């Protein structure tokens, strides 16, 4: 009922686009959805949903616990565009995304559709991995990439590690998330404390805890 992209625009409000100067759209991870629309089921209905609608792509990002990556298809083409601005490959990007990128909602694409379907020759397919809109996933296939998320990998992982640490570190391995929320920031967290976690709960890398006090984070030890 508006769930899954209510909680995509409240994700999307904590992404700091700054940090990246603009440079990559925002992102906001699945398992973030899941601390908003706890049924999982209901949450990735609506989230194919607006995939089938045209609206998100969902993309292979590889965190433990935390695959996929969600980001507004306009938000992508914009950029992309942007960072391809008079490079060598901005041919093979604007094909790409005109031609490949609307015919599916899909997370990887093989080869064969890709030259054969598409007419991609492979000095453009090649042209795409230099762009970062390609990685490889298979002996026969690409990942959709967004260009420079390895910049927002690396900030994510420290930043999760570093939130959980804060969790770790405090009494009986538990913190009230007023508590945690009105911490100042480890400097390794970049994406900010919020951010962070949604992805701890969504992913089950913390417990929620419903208490008289509000909300409680726990290590799920046991």
């Amino acid at each position: 009922p508006g769930s899954a992209r209510a909680a995509v625009s409240e994700l999307m409000q904590l992404f700091p686009r700054g940090l990246f100067e603009d440079a990559l759209p925002p992102i906001v991870l699945r398992s973030q959805v899941y601390s908003l629309v706890p049924d999982r089921t209901v949450a990735d209905r609506q989230l194919k949903e607006l995939q089938e609608q045209g609206e998100i792509r969902i993309v292979q990002l590889g965190f433990d616990l935390d695959a996929h990556g969600i980001i507004f298809t306009e938000d992508y083409r914009t950029r992309v565009l942007k960072a391809s601005d008079g490079r060598p490959y901005a041919g093979a990007v604007q094909k790409f995304l005109a031609s490949v990128l609307p015919a599916s909602g899909d997370l990887s694409f093989q080869q064969d559709q890709m030259t054969q379907t598409f007419g991609f020759r492979d000095s453009e397919i090649t042209h795409l991995v230099n762009a970062g809109v390609l990685t490889v996933r298979d002996a026969g296939s690409w990942w959709l990439a967004v260009p420079g998320a390895g910049r927002f990998i690396k900030y994510f992982v420290k930043g999760r590690q570093a939130v959980l640490s804060m969790v770790r570190k405090a009494k009986y391995r538990e913190l009230l998330l007023s508590e945690l929320l009105g911490r100042r920031a480890p400097v390794v967290v970049r994406l900010g404390l919020t951010y962070h976690v949604h992805d701890l709960i969504g992913a089950q890398l913390v417990d929620s805890i419903s208490t008289t006090s509000g909300t409680l984070l726990r290590l799920p030890e046991t």
